[PDB]
DNA sequence: GCGATCGC
DNA sequence: GCGATCGC
């Protein structure tokens, strides 16, 4: 029950970590799709401005094996 | 341009 | 196959 705050395309918008599909790293910016209501959303936010959270959902995405 | 994806 | 995007 985690909202994360993001700007994609001027406009303001959030989205709860459990819609949350994938999160990676580019540099310092936390990256992500998710459920757009069916299709594919797409994000990013500061490392700073990410919910601790989302920051755990990337430490588990960079763990990684697959 | 990185990572990754959408929309061409 | 690459531009726009996001933050840097």
């Amino acid at each position: 029950m985690v909202k994360v705050k993001f700007k994609y395309k001027g406009e303001e918008k959030e989205v709860d970590t459990s819609k949350i599909k994938k999160v990676w790293r580019a540099g310092k910016m936390v990256s992500f799709t998710y459920d757009d209501n069916g299709k594919t959303g797409r994000g990013a936010v500061s490392e700073k401005d990410a919910p601790k959270e989302l920051l755990d959902m990337l430490a588990r995405a960079e763990r990684e094996k697959k």
